[PDB]
């Protein structure tokens, strides 16, 4: 099986997708984000933080008031089980994370804490 997907975030903050599979054989999972738009950085910046669903707004909340110097993420977060870098236009990052910090049976979200942004670049990643 695959253990690699390839997302990309737009300049109208939408996601490429809003459903990750992770299958069970996998032990490594690989996340390969991308920015194919023309707004920089501080304007439509764009990560992938991984999270539980409980964990999920208190990441982004924490994260708005975390600055874009902290990349939108409060420091030594022990929420996120993994996240890219910010990026801006034309540019790319890809994270890499063991499939054992995944459960079977719990849901987990994907998002951008960008300001605002986890509205509509949300998304659901579940260990099959
Ligand atoms: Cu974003
Ligand atoms: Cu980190």
């Amino acid at each position: 099986a695959e253990c690699s997907v390839d997302i990309q975030g737009n300049d109208q903050m939408q996601f490429n997708t809003n459903a990750i599979t992770v299958d069970k054989s996998c032990k490594q999972f690989t996340v390969n984000l991308s920015h194919p738009g023309n707004l920089p950085k501080n304007v439509m910046g764009h990560n992938w933080v991984l999270s539980t669903a409980a964990d999920m707004q208190g990441v982004v909340t924490d994260g708005m008031a975390s600055g874009l110097d902290k990349d939108y993420l409060k420091p030594d977060d022990s929420r996120v089980i993994a996240h890219t870098k910010l990026i801006g236009s034309g540019e790319k990052d890809s994270v890499t994370f063991d499939v054992s910090k995944l459960k079977e049976g719990e849901q987990y979200m994907f998002f951008c804490t960008f300001p605002f942004h986890s509205a509509l670049m949300k998304g659901t990643l579940t260990l099959k």
